[PDB]
């Protein structure tokens, strides 16, 4: 299914769309969401003087102010106004639906406003595009491309992404270590030192697509080399309890893999009662 | 199952019991599953020259005289009187089948009346009883013992009890055997016919607790060695084919399959994502 789009003028739409970016908490969505919600927000007028917001209720919906201007206050203490351009709501959505001001106008006004359905969903998107992008991501390198579908799109929703910036050594000859890194985005140099006062040798270079530091996944242990970037870095990683995790998490038995099993099984019972026998 | 008790005179009590001696479906009931016959019976003193049963009724009541007379007639062919004890009204709740005859009092009586249920549920407790008994004499057993719960139980519902007599041959060397017989009652001798016209050879004898005839729950088609019963001799018996389909259904057998399939697949899973990195 989807959501029932309420087709508006273009000024209307840069309007909705400049409050958004200009709100602390949704300035971060991706454009596929803003224009979602864009989308989804219908027209929505007050009359002077009325209450829009109480503190205390529990709400739904969130707003964008069109034209006119409203009033915050907060037990009692007025906090601001507020005119066109600037979205106001939003925040009990993130606080159990509790509202946490009052909003009242003081002229009439004209909104744009959307329901916490419409609104917590667009919101809940988030993990969707990223695995999305991560799963793409996998699927461009031969290696990673191979693996079977299961834990591909389990490991992407999971994966962190961390940065490096040139020069930073990601991992050293001797740590103690437990991330996997798979490069995303640059390029990095590994290097080991014999032993004494060997100067660093140079082994390899990595860059998008390889990885480095699978060892940490299978137990502790500590590195055979030294990770530096050579570059900007951009890395994908997961830690090895995560993976233990994820791994331990593949609920995935086959129709003929529990058959075969199932089998296995008879056989071993029939053989065992025979066995406590003579 | 838990009912009522419609405490009735000493007399009387005592008068059921010959009445339930005298049937031939009710002769074979315990102790115990005759004394709650007579408990949930109540009392239904009818007119005299009055009706009770017609033939063609759909039965729900089974009933024993007490003081009165009636006349088992038929089609209108008296088929007979009945005191103060014979049983009657039973054939039509063991067969399901309706009324055969057509009862019909001679003066005012005083039979007892038990329902199609507390009768129906008494009758069938010989086969809780006999699978307690069954289940006790197992777990009596160390090597059944041992057995998990699920086996033992099943094993219980299925095992026939069957007799010999001192000097029968139970197996008899060279025959196709289906099943298999674990002692509770008695000693046997087991002699192996070596080589043609000679002694039958004493291989050993085994008494309450032993078994023989395993093989043939595997399949075994022609018997080794005969067994000959040394005394009065009772058997719990179970035939190869009641054997594997016991183990097949096994509970214990589907949860430890799909266990042990999902162990293979976290673990399957897990090389092969270590195998495609190098
Ligand atoms: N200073 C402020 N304190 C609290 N809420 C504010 C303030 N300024 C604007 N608001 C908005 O007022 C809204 C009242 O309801 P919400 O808690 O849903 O979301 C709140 C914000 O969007
Ligand atoms: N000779 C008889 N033939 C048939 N039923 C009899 C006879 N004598 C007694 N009865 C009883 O009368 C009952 C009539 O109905 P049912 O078939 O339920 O069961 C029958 C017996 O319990």
């Amino acid at each position: 299914q989807a959501f029932r789009k309420f087709t508006k003028s273009e000024r209307s739409k840069d309007l909705i769309k400049e409050a958004i970016l200009d709100n602390d908490f949704m300035k971060n969505l991706e454009l596929s969401q803003i224009q979602e919600i864009v989308d989804c927000m219908y027209p929505v007028e007050y009359g002077k003087d009325s209450c829009i917001i109480k503190e205390g209720d529990v709400g739904s919906l969130v707003y964008v102010m069109e034209d006119g201007k409203v009033e915050v206050t907060k037990e009692g203490v007025k906090l601001c106004t507020m005119g066109p351009g600037k979205v106001f709501g939003e925040l009990a959505i993130l606080y159990n639906c509790t509202r946490t001001a009052t909003v009242k106008t003081l002229v009439n006004v004209k909104l744009w406003a959307i329901d916490r359905q419409c609104f917590q969903t667009i919101m809940m998107r988030t993990g969707l595009i990223k695995h999305t992008e991560y799963m793409e991501f996998l699927k461009s390198v031969p290696t990673f491309q191979s693996l079977p579908e299961e834990i591909l799109s389990k490991l992407a929703d999971v994966l962190e992404e961390t940065h490096y910036e040139n020069g930073e050594y990601i991992i050293r000859q001797g740590a103690r270590g437990d991330t996997f890194f798979i490069i995303s985005k640059g390029k990095v140099n590994v290097t080991r030192e014999d032993s004494p006062n060997e100067d660093p040798v140079f082994l390899r270079t990595l860059g998008k697509g390889d990885w480095f530091g699978e060892k940490a996944l299978q137990g502790e242990d500590v590195r055979t080399a030294n990770v530096i970037a050579a570059e900007a870095v951009t890395c994908l990683v997961i830690d090895r309890d995560s993976f233990k995790h994820l791994i331990g998490g593949l609920d995935d038995v086959s129709n003929k893999a529990y058959e075969d099993a199932e089998a296995k099984a008879k056989y071993e019972a029939e053989a065992a009662f025979f066995a406590n026998l003579k």
